[PDB]
């Protein structure tokens, strides 16, 4: 039961733009940087970073996906690789695409953008980037929506 | 060679006995929770933390030993916290093997990282969960802990090695 939207369309579009403007910040350009999306919409998002990247540097960012949901290619090896998820919790499946990653290759770093960050980590994991910190208690859960999968973009808190 | 002392002995005292005091506070006491070192000066680190977090709560807290090492101990992990010790995070590739080790053995509730100090220059997104000091650093520059257990002395110095 959707208990509340904390993000509707316009807030995700303002966010990912600004988490844009950062990687490419914290990086000095885009130059040798590759984002890969965990999951279904951790790979929406990645794409569209990658699209926003493109028009403010006027070079385009190579897009990974590399599945994970408890256990084609792209550069890795001195690339700057940035995982791309819709929701930190855990940390466990951002643990489990790092070793996927490791495996592939030996990145320069490591990086994370999230659009939202909910807390209760089990993990000495943090993101790089995050959209938005949305404080939640461990009965409650996060829903994402993106357009090109469900009809929308929006981000809720849904109750058990 | 040694460009300046960032922590001298009653630092790293005043660092360890407040990191004590933040571990029991936020797991709520240390039950189920686990202190597992890494590599000698982290083993180092965990003993003095367990010494300093029994005589505190009175709740003896078990200690792990853990060998990891990347090119250029026993008892319970599954559904226990296991607090990961080591004495300098820097691109934070050796606590990442480090998790690894620790999924060999069980799967823990939960995974924290006490850390001596922070030299920044993170190269995965692993932060610790308890810091003794944050210390800025170039990345030509190096730091050097010394503990008295191996070198006779507390210390913590960055050097332009
Ligand atoms: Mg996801
Ligand atoms: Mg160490």
């Amino acid at each position: 039961m959707q208990k509340a939207v904390v993000m509707d369309e316009q807030a995700i579009r303002r966010a990912l733009t600004r988490i844009a403007h950062e990687i490419i910040e914290r990086n000095k350009g885009i130059d040798g940087c590759v984002l890969v999306g965990i999951k279904t919409r951790g790979i929406y998002l990645a794409r569209r970073l990658a699209e926003r990247i493109e028009q403010i540097e006027g070079a385009s960012v190579p897009v990974g996906e590399l599945d994970i949901t408890l256990y084609v290619p792209f550069p890795v090896t001195e690339r700057n690789v940035i995982l791309v998820d819709d929701v930190l919790f855990t940390g466990r499946t951002v643990r489990a695409a790092m070793d996927a990653v490791m495996d592939l290759g030996r990145p320069a770093r490591i990086q994370l953008a999230v659009l939202v960050d909910r807390g209760h980590r089990e993990l000495p994991i943090r993101a790089d980037f995050v959209g938005k910190n949305v404080p939640t208690s461990r009965s409650e859960l996060i829903v994402v929506e993106l357009s090109e999968v469900d009809g929308i973009d929006q981000v809720s808190i849904h109750e058990k």
